[PDB]
RNA sequence: UGGUUGUCGUCAGCUCGUGUCGUGAGAUGUUGGGUUAAGUCCCGCAACGAGCGCAACCCUUGAUCUUAGUUGCCAGCAUUCA
């Protein structure tokens, strides 16, 4: 673990009281997470996710902090699951139903593109079909394939991705959260006390994720 | 009274659905950052590509192609006052 930073938190002013019980003393004015119950809690989200993979059960990566963002899509891709890395559209999962309307959209734009129909009507379709695929495929590439809801999120501070919570708990979709001090324990039904600001840290827990979908699947 | 006249005729916006926010009336997107002649456009952002009015749809003029060459046209030939 802590060769990663995963054990820094942030400083003393930030923190939320709830994560008292998974910290392990200040120092230099930054509150320091407590290993050996991370460990446990890295342990008990391994099996969580382990154990919903072998159900046929597909996972949601959520990280848009600029530090988690090539994280999460290189272990979503790796793990043949979905992503969301840049930002969190309000909606996505609540609404799916208008989200999904431009996944076909989107579709129908790289269908449009495969048969060379843009060929056809340019100079000014050409352009605003590009920018139209260019814009859908960013935010909506990582869900492309999801017909149907994920039976959880993979979240990376939920202090920055509160509407990514807020909408799973209202679909009472279960969450596996990285949280750092800041962050409220409460909210997220399997957490991970550890660091989300260093990229190390991430990369090293989402990758223990990954695996733990990949060796459902083997 | 009908109808038809004059007379305030453009002069400024209304939104996609569902989702979200409040007990509620409502608010959001359709508060922000630049831009344009603009009711424009990009970047935004619990709202998310983009919608209706606007414009366009009608008619006319500006270039050129295809077709049509007669009663139109004559460059190239015969002509003659033409």
């Amino acid at each position: 673990l802590l060769e990663a930073g995963v054990h820094f938190g942030h400083q003393t002013r930030r923190w939320n009281p709830k994560m008292k019980r998974y910290i392990f003393t200040e120092r230099n004015g930054i509150y320091i997470i407590d290993l050996q119950k991370t460990v446990k809690k890295v342990e008990e989200a391994y099996n969580f996710t382990k154990n919903l993979a072998a159900e046929g059960g597909k996972i949601l990566f959520v990280g848009t902090k600029k530090q988690a963002q090539d994280s999460v899509k290189e272990e979503a891709q790796r793990s043949g699951m979905y992503y969301v890395n840049q930002r969190w559209l309000g909606g996505t999962l609540t609404n799916f139903e208008t989200i999904q309307k431009r996944i076909k959209r989107l579709k129908d734009i790289e269908k449009m593109q495969e048969n060379g129909t843009f060929d056809v009507l340019p100079k000014k379709e050409v352009v605003q079909l590009k920018k139209e695929l260019e814009r859908l495929e960013k935010f909506l590439g990582g869900i492309k394939d999801m017909k149907d809801l994920p039976d959880a999120l993979f979240i990376i501070d939920p202090r920055k991705e509160r509407i990514a919570v807020a909408e799973a708990r209202k679909l009472n979709i279960p969450i596996i959260g990285i949280v750092d001090t800041n962050c409220d324990p409460d909210e997220i039904d399997v957490v991970i006390p550890a660091n989300d600001d260093a990229i190390r840290a991430v990369k090293l827990l989402t990758s223990k994720m990954a695996d733990a979908i990949l060796e459902a699947k083997q």
